[PDB]
C-alpha cells in the first residue's frame, strides 16, 4: 500500500516567533513517522530554524532547488548543497514559479535530474489552467508536463507528485473530491503507461489545491489520492487536523 | 568614502568548508568602522555563516523577492530578511539576468522593497561585449542605473557594483583604467539624478574578476570603492583582498 504523504508548503511566509510558535503546535500531535510521511517546507532562510524546532518525526525540505550544479550562479541553491545539509525534500515546478519566474516544463527535468542525482526526494508540481479546461485540454496538458520529466524517476518512492487545480485557484471556482479523482486516476494510467504498473501503484499522487479541514478528509478518501500539498491552512495550527484525516 | 569589500560565494559551499573558509577569514584584524566586509553566502548557508563568521564582518542574501509576503513558492521577501537581521542584499546580479529573466523593472523592484524593509543593498549592472563593441557602455550603465537610482534615500545604505560582462567569459582582459572610467561615468549619473555630496558618498565596486594579484591597482583607482569579489573570495587568500582596502 502507498505511505500517505501530507505537506506543508508555507511559501513566502513566517517570522522567528510565528514559526516558533506554529511548530510547537506541529510538535503536539502524535503520530507515526514510518508510516506516514509529514514534511514541512519553510522558507529557505527559516530551514535551520525550523529543522530545529521541529521534532524528528516531521520531515523537512526546500520550496526550489536549482537546475544548476555548484558554480558561478548568484542566488542559487543546488541539488548538491542541499544533500550536504541533509535536507531530504525539494518542491519542483510549482505553478507560482512557472507563472512568476519563467519555469518551464524543460527547467522541471533539470531539476530533478539534478535532485535524483543527488539522493534527493522530490516533489513534482503540475496543472491545468482554466482557459485549457474550458477547451478540454486537461489530459493533453497534464500528460505533456508529466511525460517532460516522467522517465527519470528511478525510485517511485522518492519522487512525489502533486496536481493543482489552476482552475480553481483565484479564479472562483472548486473543484471537488471527485473531479480531482478523476485527473489523479489519470495521472496514474500516464505512470503505468510509461513507467509500469508496479511503478504507477508505487508512486504518491497529491491534491495541491485548496486543503482545508473542511475537505481534507473527503479528499483522503479517494482511491488516487495519497496526500496534500497544502497552502495557506499550513501556517494555522489547525494543520494537525489535516494530518489526523490521513492517519 | 569607507572602502566595502563583497565576498559573493554564489552557488558554492558545503558545511565543512564553510567553517574552516570562515575560521581563516576570523584570522584577519580589521576595524569594521573603518572598512566594510561583507560574506553572501547561499541562502541555506546563512545561518551557518552568521554564527561562524565574527562581528566584525557583516553578511547577507544573494538575491531578494520584489514581492512582499504571501503565495510566492521559493522567494525570501525583505520583510523576511528584517526579521533575520540579515543586512544585505544582492539585487541585479548579471547571473540573474543572464539565467532567470531578471529585468530592470525587477531590480527596481527588488530595491523598492529592501529600502522599505531597511535592508542595505548592492546593486548590480554592466553591459555585455555586444553592447561594448556598439560603443554602448555609457548609454546602456545610464539605462541600468536610472532604473533604480532615484529610490536612494541613504547613500550609505545603497552600494553599486559595475559588472563588466564584455570581459567576464569572453577571453578578454578589463584594466583598472578602463574600469575607472566607467566608475566615474557612473558617478557622474548619480551626480546629475541625485546630487554631488550623494555621488561622492555612494559606494561604487568593481565587479569583475578580482584576484589577490590585480585588487590593490583596481582600488587605487580614485572611483572604484571596493570589489564584489567571486572565485577568490571561496578561497583563505581572500583575506589579502581585504588587505589591500586597509
Amino acid at each position: 500500500a502507498r505511505k500517505y504523504f501530507v505537506a506543508a508548503n508555507w511559501k513566502c511566509n513566517g517570522t522567528l516567533e510565528s514559526i516558533k510558535s506554529l511548530t510547537n503546535s506541529f510538535n503536539n500531535l502524535d503520530f507515526d513517522p514510518s508510516k506516514l510521511d509529514v514534511v514541512v517546507f519553510p522558507v529557505s532562510v527559516h530551514y535551520d530554524h525550523t529543522r530545529k524546532l521541529l521534532q524528528s518525526k516531521f520531515s523537512t525540505g526546500i520550496q526550489n532547488v536549482s537546475k544548476f550544479g555548484n558554480g558561478s550562479y548568484t542566488g542559487e541553491v543546488s541539488a548538491e548543497i542541499a544533500k550536504d545539509l541533509n535536507i531530504e525534500y525539494v518542491i519542483i515546478g510549482h505553478s507560482e514559479r512557472r507563472k512568476y519566474f519563467h519555469e518551464t516544463d524543460e527547467d522541471v527535468r533539470e531539476k530533478l535530474q539534478a535532485s535524483l542525482k543527488n539522493n534527493l526526494k522530490a516533489v513534482v508540481c503540475f496543472g491545468e489552467s482554466l482557459e485549457q479546461r474550458e477547451q478540454n485540454k486537461t489530459i493533453e496538458v497534464i500528460t505533456k508536463q508529466v511525460k517532460a520529466f516522467v522517465d527519470l524517476i528511478d525510485n517511485f518512492d522518492n519522487v512525489i507528485l502533486v496536481y493543482e487545480p489552476l482552475w480553481a485557484i483565484g479564479t472562483g471556482k472548486t473543484a471537488t473530491p471527485e473531479q480531482a479523482q478523476l485527473v489523479h486516476k489519470e495521472i496514474r494510467k500516464i505512470v503505468k503507461d510509461t513507467c509500469g504498473e508496479k511503478q504507477a501503484n508505487q508512486i504518491r499522487i497529491l491534491y495541491g489545491g485548496s486543503v482545508n479541514t473542511e475537505n481534507c478528509s473527503s479528499l483522503i478518501q479517494q482511491e488516487d489520492i495519497d496526500g496534500f500539498l497544502v497552502g495557506n491552512a499550513s501556517l494555522k495550527e489547525s494543520f494537525v487536523d489535516i494530518i489526523k484525516s490521513a492517519m
